[PDB]
Formats: structure tokens, sequence, C-alpha cells
């Protein structure tokens, strides 16, 4: 099949087109597989987003999530974004299941992060709404763990968001693990952190 | 082509790879076809969800939907979920276009279902918000059909949601079909059911 | 290969099946590529939708967007829909970066469009909520450009939406370009238009 190999039998090239087309759809299905994946989160963050300044966050797998904090597989966790109004300050909270800073290894870390809103430019600065971060008690009628605080105008943690998330400024030694793990708070391998940024004293239309 | 069949001509195996790859993308496109499908609903339930305790539901195809009730192709219809607040009690309503129970075949059935919220554990029980379920009148200025009621603490229809939807506890003989079909209420093969779970008398932050 | 061509060698038909299957997935991936695309917008319009009657719209690329107005590549821009309530009047605004009508080529055009709501039939007509359309000032502490107005019951621009968007009835000569371009308002190739449809004087449950 000398002067007839590529002649009679050049199907070996036709097979080259099938494969290429196959390689094309392989990438698309994949890109599409990833695209689809970001939709859930996008729905997920939206289904759980609040626009009244208040926020209730949920953390499942505290154990499988706590064990990763200790083994440094994921030092912190962020909450779904939330707002003070439909077009107001954008925010969220940051946590460390196995503490950090002065409360590291012996506490729960909970910070308040002033994210970069899409509507920044029409709002007042520096941010100045009082805050209240708490640990929710899921007991018969016990009490939750809270601690409010007012931003430091001086702090560059409360200014018009240049980069993505502002600088996390909460509490290093919020609550001792030996207290949260030894109590209701943890129920069914999960807990809930609350956040109450005042918006009332800022007439909401 | 004895000792040369699978030798010279084993393309019949190469064709086995193209097909398999083809069978792989066939499943993905399909799974992806179904995934995409659930997004609409997910958007649809969200685009129509209310967080102020009130709810306006819409039912199109009353006829093609009523005829299936009679021919037992779909005895009831559920509404989009709704809430009393951003992180409050989750709910929704249930209907029977061709009645059920004592109003079966001669009435419209409308129930109030206390679904299992994602935020159950931080809320008060048993549920105790008064309710008002009504049939909206689309007439020049006529009146709608309503009937409020207060949960029975005794009832296991108003407790912290173990399974998915709580136990449907509304009204079997809400309105007679011969009254809804013989009146404005039905306009352009559709109707709207309203629901007013009190939330006011529960200071909403 | 006379009476054996299609006989021994009819792989040329087998290759016809691979391709067809390939052509099938080609269309699906594409349809799916477009479907995925509409989700973003659907999320995008939702992430930015307001249900309190107020609205803050954002227009990026004013220049690349203004230059198209002059070269007639896109005479106007529409905002994300918005409402007065969860099930209230649906609306939005219309703009012309290079004016239109009496303010054409020398002004910014901003109209108020009463869209066709999904919940039209249960609401009061003709629409009668005062309106306030303004141009937001992104300056150190300057002022924005506003101008309220009350619908004309006479106008067929404020009635129960037959077709899609009602008839755009705003202001042709809202603000002179030479004033908006020569001032803060434009910052980082973008601007923001505001809209304040009264809803307060319509007890919102």
């Amino acid at each position: 099949l000398e002067s007839v190999d590529k002649s009679a039998g050049q199907v070996a090239r036709n097979t080259g087109l099938l494969e290429s087309q196959l390689s094309r759809h392989d990438q698309m299905l994949s890109v599409h597989d990833i695209r689809l994946a970001d939709m859930d989160l996008r729905f997920q963050v939206l289904e759980t987003a609040s626009y009244n300044g208040v926020l209730i966050w949920k953390i499942r797998d505290y154990k499988r999530r706590k064990q990763e904090a200790v083994m440094g597989k994921t030092l912190s966790l962020y909450s779904q974004p939330f707002y003070t109004g439909y077009f107001g300050y954008k925010m969220c909270a940051r946590v460390y299941l196995n503490g950090d800073g002065m409360g590291k290894g012996t506490h729960l870390s909970l910070f308040f992060v002033i994210m970069r809103g899409e509507y920044d430019a029409l709002l007042p600065w520096p941010f100045k709404q009082k805050v209240t971060l708490m640990l929710m008690d899921q007991g018969s009628s016990r009490r939750h763990l809270g601690d409010a605080f007012k931003p430091d105008p001086n702090s560059s943690s409360f200014k018009k968001p240049t980069g993505e998330m502002n600088i996390a400024s909460g509490c290093p030694v919020f609550v001792a693990q030996t207290v949260l793990e030894n109590g209701t708070y943890i129920k069914d391998d999960t807990i809930f952190i609350k956040v109450i940024v005042d918006t009332s004293d800022l007439p909401d239309p």
C-alpha cells in the first residue's frame, strides 16, 4: 500500500476529526460543569442573604470543620454576605473554629468584615453603625453569647472598600471552646453565629 | 485476513473508544440538561418569594389543572414557599382544585402548611401566628373570599418541623366551585390564593 | 471491490453515525451555552432588585456607552426592574446617554416605565404614586440632580400593562451633558440614576 496508504486508507485522518470534535465538547462540558457549580453558591448566598442589617449564619460539620482548623486545612470560615438595606453597606462575618491570635487554640474567633459594596460611592463614611456579634444558644431556654462594639473611626478597617473585603476587626477571644462544646450551642454537628449591625438609627426609607 | 484481521483492520476497536467517549458526554449533557432545569424553578420560587409574612400565589391553567383533579392526575397543588421574616418561620399553602375531604368534588380546598425551615432551632414554638387564607376577586370592585384562624397548640400540625412539610391544616370546604367558577375570581384560566400570617404582633427588627 | 465495496468497507456509514451523534451534542452544548448565559442576567437583575419602591441603578462604560448613542448603536438603556412591594407595581427606568426628543444631542434622557407585572389584577389603577428621578452626585459633598412629578391619570402611560413595558413617560431634557460630564457625577467611566416612587402613602403591610 505504498502510493496508496494515505491514498486508500486515509481514514486515519478522518478519525482525527472525530477526536478533535470530541476534545472540543469535552472542554465545553467541563467548563459548563464548573459554571453550573457556581450557580448553586450564587443561589445559596442569595437564598440566605438578609437586607435588614441583621444576619443569622449557619455552620454545619463543626467537628469535621473544627478538626481542619487544628490541622491547619482551613483556619477560618466566612459567612454569606448581608446588608443594612437593599442598596446599603455590604458586609459579612469571619470565623476561626480553632481560634486565632490571643484566643488561638482555646477560643472561637469571630470578626466583622466590611466588604466592598457595588453601591459604594453613594454611602456615608467612615462606616459607623454599632455592631453586636453573638453565639446562638440552642438550649431549652438558655442564653446566647454576645458582645457589641462601635467602630473606631481611626481604624482602616471601617473605610470605603478599596480591595475586596475590608480588614477583619472583631474579637480574638470571643468564646472559649470548652464552653461552646460543653453546652447546647452545638446541636447536630453545627452552630449559628449572629450579627446585629444597627441600621434603625439611620432612617431606612 | 486470518492472523491479520485484528492485526490489519483493528479499527473496529478504535471505533469502540469514539463511541464510549460519545456515551460519556451523552450522560453529562443529560445530567446537565436536568440540572439547568432545576435552576428555573429555584429562580422561579425565589422571584416569587415574600419575606413579610404575606403571600400572593398564582395558579394558571385552572381548567387543564382542574380537569386533572377530577381525573385524579394531580389531586393538589402547592404554592411557592414564603416567610414571616428573612430568617423566620418558613411556610406555604396547599390546594385541591377539585376539593378533598368534606368539600370534595363540590369545593376548593385550601390548607396552610408549616414547612421545615433551615433556621428552625432559633425560633419560638409551637407556631402561634394567626392566619388568613383567602380567594382573590378579580372583579370590577367585588369582594374576595376569606377566613382567618388561630393555630391549635394541641395540634401536631404546628410544631418544630421534623420531616419536610408539617401537617396540612387548613379548610376542606373553603369555597364552592359553583361560586368561584361562576364569578370573577377566575380570569384568563387562572386564579390567585392569598395568605396572611400575622407577623406584626411579633416585632420584626 | 465491486460487490464488496459497501460490503467490506461500509465503515463509511458507521462514520455517519459518530458524526450525527456529534452534531446532536454540538447543538445541545450550544443551546446549553445560551441557557447558562441567561442565568447570570436572571441572577444579576435579582441581585440588584429592590422591593421598597426605591431604586439605585448603575451604568458602567458611560464613554463606550455614550459613543454608541451618538453613533446610533444603542440609543437607550434600561434599568433592572424594581418594585414598591413584594407583590406590588413592577417598574424600572429608561435612559438615553445622548439625549432624545427636545434634549437630544445636548442632554441626558431619563424616563419612568410602568412595566407589566405578574401580579397585575390585584392592584389599584391608574397607577398614581408620585415619582422622583435623579442623577447621583459622587462628589466630596456636592448635590445630585432631581425632579419629581405626579402621573397624569389621563395618560395611557399609567394604566394596567397590556403589552410588555408601559409607555415611557419621563423627561427629555433632564440634565445637560456638558453639566454631567463637567462634574463629579461621572466617576470611573460610570454614573448612577436614582428613582423614588412613593409607596409610603400606601400602607405597606
